[PDB]
């Protein structure tokens, strides 16, 4: 079993990449792909509160962490117990970069919150779709651009402090190459375990 | 302004105490009575999830999220107006109930709630210290009795500066008087 998360800003091609990589991995592994809330009823009700939110950033961060726990308990943990490879589109690192860094709560504060939610369940491997701010901008106002750059800056601060868990993939390449590198990184990891 | 929370297990006379203290303090102060979620839309929606539908950590994070919304949208605006806010249950209830009695761990729940309150600790906290036996009589099953006892043990650990322990085994008239005198001494100094 392996718990692999996918991370990146908007414009990294993350969702297109995970979809392709998953389609290729299904041919050789017992794998599922999910994201939060991912159909878990409580997480879906929490999602509705977030979308209906000038919500206080700490309340928003707690709602993401509550959804994360419900999705972890109902979907992720049972699949890992059945020996599956679990691919998850966004996890703890999205809260660290968005709520912690870009919104300014602080990465360390948001990490403490998320550690309460995940109760030790860190990913075995996190693929970071490393898109430059400029390529990201072109794939997508001043406020939206400032936020996008701050999300990228946050991910770089997180990856600098936890190098071993992450595998950075060049997301500035054509999408076919991003898919290939991510798939190869994953199979290299899965064949070692 | 003053932020005063009230804590205690069921059967501590907490409802009677807050209402009677409110009625006496309104003569001299701009006072409000509140409890979470306290009518804050988001908090009320979180409460519906809790009541109409759970993993204990998800539950703890929902109480904390409702706590933050009630603090930001109701408590802080009242404190800014110069109000005395009488709040029925706060951080200490999550520590005693989720942390201790439900078994998540007091330290884990404390960290969660410090994220939620971001330094906004009560100015004063009245703990209505009732014995399990007097509390049980005021309430009126084995699992419920043991849970009530665990809640009390949870509060004992928390209490072990803002805390003012009032002897809630006394008749309620005396519990009210002691609580009111404790609050006046705080407000007037
Ligand atoms: C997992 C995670 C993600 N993200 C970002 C990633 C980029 C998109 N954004 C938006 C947020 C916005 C406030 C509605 C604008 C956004 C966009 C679409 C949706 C949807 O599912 O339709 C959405 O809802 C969700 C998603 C996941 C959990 C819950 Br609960 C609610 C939020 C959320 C964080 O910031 N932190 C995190 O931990
Ligand atoms: C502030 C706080 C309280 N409590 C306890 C105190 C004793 C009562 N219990 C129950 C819980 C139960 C699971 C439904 C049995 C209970 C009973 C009635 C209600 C209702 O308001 O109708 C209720 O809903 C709420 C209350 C507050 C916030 C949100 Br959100 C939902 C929960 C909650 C904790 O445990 N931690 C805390 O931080």
């Amino acid at each position: 079993s392996a718990f692999i998360t996918f991370e990146g800003p908007e414009g990294s091609g993350k969702t297109t990449v995970i979809n392709e990589v998953y389609h290729r991995l299904v041919k050789d592994y017992d794998v599922i792909m999910t994201r939060e809330p991912g159909g878990v009823p409580t997480g879906e009700e929490i999602r509705k509160i977030v979308l209906e939110g000038d919500m206080d950033i700490r309340t928003e961060a707690m709602l993401f962490a509550a959804s994360r726990r419900e999705h972890l308990v109902l979907k992720v943990i049972p699949a890992l117990k059945e020996g599956k490879v679990v691919l998850c589109d966004r996890y703890i690192d999205s809260s660290l970069a968005y709520q912690g860094y870009a919104r300014g709560i602080g990465v360390e504060e948001v990490r403490a919150l998320n550690e309460f939610a995940i109760n030790g369940l860190y990913p075995d491997l996190t693929i970071y779709l490393n898109v430059s701010a400029e390529v990201g901008r072109e794939r997508i106002d001043q406020e939206d651009l400032k936020f996008h750059e701050k999300v990228i800056e946050g991910y770089q601060e997180i990856i600098h402090n936890e190098s071993q868990r992450f595998k950075s993939v060049n997301a500035d390449q054509p999408l076919e190459n991003v898919v290939e590198d991510t798939y190869q990184t994953i199979i290299k990891y899965l064949e070692k375990i």
